[PDB]
This record gives structure tokens, C-alpha cells and sequence, in this order.
């Protein structure tokens, strides 16, 4: 996990906390977790969805439970400050694995 200071304006800070591969997944599985204590499916046990179905079925609905579990990792990073309120969540993003490749090709003439 990194955090960067985005901005300082008196006493409101801004901080933009980016999580890395293996906080993205331990997410993932506590949104796993916690699908399958509240909801059924036919074809699946109670409680025994597997997470590949779950995002099938979800779709992009499955990054925001991904990311609200990734939110519950930020109230203890600030735990040795003092603070007024909880901390305002005022921009939040996903972006799936993804690959390029370029090309070059030669039609015959």
C-alpha cells in the first residue's frame, strides 16, 4: 500500500492511498466472504459460490465490493492522528489486469 499527500489546505488533508496486487486480492476474498454468507444461487451450495462465478454473475458490480473492503484498510493507517471526523472518500477507482501489444504488418501490394 502507498499513500501520497495530494494536497494540505490548513487542517483538511487530501491523501490518495493506491493498494498494490496482494491487498487487491485479500479484498476480493472478504468480497467473496461476504457474498456468500448473504446471498443464494441456483446451482451452488449456501455459502459455497466460487469467486469466478461471482464475478461473472456481478460483473462490474464486483470491483465496488472489492473496494469498499480496500476502504476498510485506511482507518488504521491513520490511526496515529488526530482526527475529527472518519475519513471522506471522495474519489475511488479499480482497473482490472490489462495487456497491449503493437504491431506492424505488410499487405501484399
Amino acid at each position: 500500500m502507498e499513500v501520497k499527500e495530494l494536497e494540505r489546505d490548513k487542517n483538511r488533508v487530501v491523501l490518495e492511498y493506491v493498494f498494490g496486487a496482494e491487498e487487491i486480492a485479500q479484498a476480493e476474498d472478504k468480497a467473496v466472504r461476504y457474498l456468500n454468507q448473504r446471498v443464494e444461487i441456483p446451482g451452488f451450495r449456501k455459502g459455497r459460490i466460487p469467486k469466478n462465478v461471482l464475478k461473472m454473475k456481478l460483473g462490474e458490480e464486483f470491483q465496488e465490493y472489492t473496494l469498499d473492503f480496500l476502504m476498510d484498510l485506511i482507518p488504521d493507517t491513520l490511526k496515529d492522528r488526530k482526527l475529527i471526523l472518519s475519513p471522506i472518500v471522495t474519489e475511488r477507482e479499480l482497473k482490472d489486469v490489462t495487456a497491449r501489444v503493437v504491431v506492424e504488418v505488410h499487405e501484399e501490394p
